[PDB]
């Protein structure tokens, strides 16, 4: 009926937590703090960072300074007018995130407790508010300090998840990880807004595909609808569904409202289904449900949404290590679908301009052309929006809830508060047609929170996806060349960012990497960029994972900076490209690939292939050319190589290529090939080449010439003759 | 027959106050006195329609269109309202206010002093009103408020959403039939529908008297009984008071037993002789003892308490099958007391929308299944859960007793707050029901990850019951493969719809609806025959369930009949013959088929359904098929793949012998005739009889022990013709018209 927003300039009070949480508008503003003024949706520190009382923590060594208010308390407050509201309306007060441990007052009287960061939080003010000027006041405290109310088990100790996480509920990134700083923060990181709701309102639209014919274009799309009916409206309401698209309307049904909740079956017809890159198009109709009055005519709330006719199934192999991990392979409407795709880390640390960055960061995986993408469980859920973009750019997503490594309580008041944020995310996200599969992300058999909370929400409000109850040296070590996991998540190669990043996240001095130019020792700044979590001055760690790489492929670490970033992103490129060659060169049996990571959400030295600011690595560019629907591919054989060709879409090609060494120009081979739809085929078997090189292949695709390269030989390589190949072959620059 | 000091009733002439429920329902006596309703008198125990009936407020819903007419008071709150004398209580004595059954959600108070607030119609519910209760006049008011608004405080489950069971059924605890089905009206209504009463305790009272059989012996006549009683008993009282149990049995005593109680709790081994066990219908006799438990003081011998029931020796087992469908539901079959039992029986319906008039039917209805012989009925779990009097009738006549927990066809909950409320429920009733020899099975209905049916309600089983199993998982043309190749051993058989007795659409109907045919037209109804086949609400349409009336008739005998009369003889005459080929079909089909539950000997309204019998008594024409095919030892014929065959089946453990003779009734020419030994509790192959010619009707005349029994077998192929089927039944003299 009505949405007013409360984003705005708010005031901002913040001060050290004492002994005793405040916990009380009269403690709060009787506590000697400072006041600054705030934006909502915000997180602390910009409000601090705007009023100058603190340092750009994306900097060099600045993440530090904001150490002392993890202990300190937050207090937000604003006026609002409250809207005039007729008898039986509510009004909801919205909040979209608080982060994360705080109490929340409506005209001096408590509405509700916050303890979750990663859900909404409702509270009916309509009871609470006065005529005209109204007061809002939420009261923060410290969420490292909440932890201490718990006693931790022997498994919740020494995990990376930092120990603060476990009795909590909020990101576990937010604590420290490898690929992103401790920065806890606090705030309303979304949306406020103030909702109007008649008497007659829609509760839940649950949409569900039955069943999905992508020939003769049918479908049979299920609304499971829960609303509010007051008992004199029953028999006196109808509700409207429209399935539309374009403005076209494919189906209008009406149905007389006679009890609250109801099943409204549709079985449509000129209906295109819901497919993901590369096996189709993502076919997406807006559907949309009213309830009306049957004599008036008017709207009491109105609830749409842009929906996809999708099966999915999760078929487990019960043959090759029936019971081990990664021995499954997503069926998509019945066809069995090869996955590649990237990990969704956070995509800041202050969460609050998630929002930002969401449209640009999606683009990245179009670009890269990844079906699939996981939602790290390290990190805050993705808001709608998140899901409307992989909806639009036919992406799937793979949920993980917030848990990150390390075991988690096994009592019944942990199990309750995840329960409550299961229910939560699960409803709000079960319409999504992107989203194909919940994880629990566990690396015994035993943890009740992977195997009967997380299972139990999945249960009863979503039987649709299927639930998981669990998820560095040379590139072709066998380890990776063994590994028996169909569907994989590879770990990522560590590559330094571009030059202009460099510049910009350290300071002047420390741009350079070697410390007083002794060639593989850090400096402190080098050093904290790998997050480092704690100030602990030291040396080596994971930083030695970037010369090392650089070290087995070429020889020595070069001491020029422009050199080594060649260097490092060039041993991050072959790697990465090698690994999706890997698994796609053996398709028949490879399931998917899942890969770490597309992009950064701080200023950080990491195995990403693009980094905050936006500067792709080579590895970006490299990859690029092996995620393309039709590709042609080299892998190592026992007598030479094999050149192959991999079809992630249900249309057969033809085409030509030529592979040739970029050395000499001696061609190797040159025929035609006949790429059947969601295979690989072998085209044929390349002899063996002599010593180091590269072998540029050249494939013609319904007159689209596409390229790619293969380096073969034995490591280590001349840096001087592989920059050599590349300008040669004339495919990437740099 | 627990003799509390004083049990005074409170049942009578109330005062009935109801009024639409606002946004905010009413729960203080301050808001009920102000609300602006409506006041009449009402009746305990009773339902508010019952008492709205009167007075003229509403118009006969078991007539024509007129239950629809009820639904504007689903949202209405009813205000019961009492005074009462309280009775004088010695120091130690405690005042129980009984409620056997309060639909549903309400507040009672008692002089304005909340005593309880409830939330479930199935369970009972008691109160301690001592330090409450004045001396002289009490008041007494009880809220009700409105079941169908409190589903909409819960949020359902994708699950929950679309089943054939009402979806304000699901986060609610009361009878899922109520909110609607195919075979009973939509009627949630409310009411304190079961006996309101004053119960005095002494401080030493039995709380709880568990009888259990552990063992039996049926030769010899020995038996092994364990009594679990509980008691409250005060320190001052310890090794004061002694317990005498007293087992007896037409007057004459077979055990009495004494000892001093030391502790609230005790278990008592008895080792009887010259006992007999409790056998179903058929295998044995239904021997009951009066078992009675006595608190009585050691020095002044005054009884401070009483706890009297009949008993049963009985041991029950279920043998499941892991060679033939291994986990299936359907493999297994019932042994009672080592002997592995067939059962022939119903399933049990309500026996009214308005529940409150149950206590008045089960004595008629139980006596239906005992002309039947049924050894074992299902309790739906749809009804609402019954009360001791009909397990005492099924311990009297020796009917097996299945029961399953108020659960709807659809997923539940698997929460918290719902599993709470339902092992609230399912301890309350595993108590009650526990120490009558008739139930045998307790089962939750409904992959198998439901914390109700497969944890919730196997724990209390556990801990309450551990003498009985539980089940976690149960359930055109009628020679159809559909029906004639079904897997399950133990089966429950779908039923076939029966137009009922002509009195009985004279009554139920309007006089311009009683012909079924709006316009003339025949296979169209009219809008009351549509409502009489249960259309839970008022949306009006063609066809639907009664479609299957004339499809059934039109399968059988090509056209359906265009007089009532011959129409009534047409629905009635397919249900019998289906029925009774049903029962053959699988009492000819052991030692591998173990048990058939037909579905249903009677209705709980008047409405046109697949029953043997009307809300009336009315009992149509398959009920006397059914009734020739149900003896202990019965003979019958089955179809054959190259022939017929002529079989005899015994549900007994005694053997008998006799003659058969089976000739073609319209021919007169003798088709077999020969003697048979049928032995015990299995079947046995007569002969194979040649196949017929043609169309007509062999007449079946078996004696056993100078006494001649009648069936009779259908041969041929569908159509035929109704004049000539008519002809056939009347040349057997078997049935009558």
């Amino acid at each position: 009926v009505s949405e007013q927003s409360l984003n705005g300039r708010w005031t901002l009070k913040f001060f050290p937590q004492p002994a005793v949480p405040v916990m009380t508008i009269e403690g709060a503003e009787a506590a000697n703090g400072i006041v600054v003024d705030a934006v909502v949706p915000g997180n602390v520190e910009i409000d601090m960072e705007a009023a100058g009382l603190v340092e750009d923590p994306m900097v060099g060594n600045n993440i530090y300074k904001l150490r002392p208010y993890e202990g300190y308390q937050w207090y937000y407050s604003r006026t609002f007018a409250a809207p005039v509201v007729t008898e039986g309306q509510r009004l909801v007060l919205h909040f979209g995130g608080i982060d994360t441990f705080a109490e929340v007052y409506v005209n001096g009287i408590k509405v509700g407790s916050a303890d979750n960061m990663l859900i909404e939080h409702d509270y009916d003010i309509t009871s609470v508010v006065k005529e005209g000027e109204n007061r809002l006041d939420v009261i923060i405290r410290s969420s490292v300090m909440e932890a201490q109310n718990h006693f931790l088990g022997t498994l919740s100790i020494g995990n990376f998840s930092n120990e603060e996480s476990a009795p909590v509920r909020r990101a576990p990134s937010t604590y420290g990880w490898d690929i992103m700083p401790r920065l806890v923060s606090a705030g309303l990181w979304r949306d406020v807004t103030l909702r109007v709701e008649n008497p007659v309102t829609i509760v839940d639209a649950n949409w569900v595909t039955l069943s999905v014919n992508p020939k003769a274009r049918e479908a049979s799309e299920s609304l499971y609808l829960q609303t509010r009916l007051p008992f004199e409206m029953h028999d006196k309401v109808k509700a409207v569904i429209t399935i539309s698209r374009d403005g076209r309307q494919i189906l209008r049904k009406e149905a007389l409202m006679r009890k609250f909740a109801n099943l409204f079956t549709l079985n449509l017809s000129g209906v295109d289904a819901w497919w993901p890159r590369g096996y189709g198009e993502p076919a997406l109709y807006t559907a949309e449900v009213s309830l009306v009055d049957v004599t008036s005519g008017k709207i009491y709330d109105t609830k749409t949404s842009k929906i996809g006719f999708r099966t999915v199934k999760l078929e487990l192999d019960e043959v090759n290590l029936p019971g081990q991990p990664g021995q499954f392979q997503f069926i998509i409407n019945g066809e069995p679908v090869f996955a590649k795709g990237t990990n969704w880390v956070p995509l800041d640390a202050l969460h609050s301009r998630d929002a930002s960055h969401v449209e640009e960061a999606v683009q990245l995986m179009v670009e890269m052309n990844c079906n699939i993408v996981r939602c790290w469980g390290g990190n805050v859920y993705e808001d709608t929006h998140f899901f409307e973009l992989c909806d639009k750019y036919g992406i799937m997503v793979w949920q993980d809830f917030a848990m990150g490594c390390g075991n988690y309580s096994q009592r019944d008041n942990f199990a309750a508060a995840l329960e409550k944020e299961a229910i939560s995310v699960v409803v709000k996200l079960r319409n999504h047609p992107s989203l194909i599969l919940w994880s629990g992300n566990n690396e015994p058999n035993n943890d009740r929170v992977s195997r009967q909370v997380l299972s139990r929400v999945i249960y009863e409000f979503d039987p649709t996806r299927p639930y998981l109850p669990s998820s560095r040296g040379y590139y072709k070590d066998p380890f990776y060349t063994e590994n028996p996991s169909q569907f994989v998540s590879q770990i990522g190669y560590h590559g330094c960012p571009n030059r202009e990043t460099l510049e910009r996240m350290f300071s002047p001095d420390s741009v350079n990497p070697w410390q007083n130019g002794v060639v593989g020792m850090w400096n402190d700044e080098w050093q904290t960029k790998a997050n480092r979590i704690y100030d602990d001055k030291f040396q080596g760690g994971r930083n030695d994972l970037m010369t090392n790489q650089v070290r087995i492929i070429f020889g020595e670490v070069p001491a020029d900076l422009d050199d080594f970033i060649f260097a490092s992103q060039s041993v991050q490129a072959e790697a990465m490209k090698f690994f999706v060659e890997l698994w796609r060169g053996r398709r028949p049996y490879r399931t998917g690939i899942i890969w770490w990571n597309i992009r950064d959400g701080w200023p950080l030295l990491s195995d990403a292939i693009s980094d905050y600011w936006g500067g792709k690595k080579q590895a970006f560019y490299y990859m690029q050319n092996v995620h393309h629907d039709v590709c042609c591919l080299i892998n190592p054989a026992a007598n030479g190589y094999m050149l192959k060709v991999d079809n992630n879409t249900l249309k057969d090609f033809e085409g030509v290529v030529e592979v040739k060494d970029v050395a000499s120009g001696k061609q190797v081979f040159k025929g035609k090939f006949v790429s059947k739809a969601n295979q690989m085929s072998e085209i044929a078997t390349l002899p063996m080449q002599k010593g180091q090189g590269m072998l540029v292949i050249s494939y013609r695709i319904e007159g689209n010439e596409y390229f790619n390269h293969y380096l073969y030989g034995e490591p280590p390589y001349k840096l001087d003759q592989y920059r050599k190949w590349v300008k040669k072959c004339g495919i990437y620059e740099l």
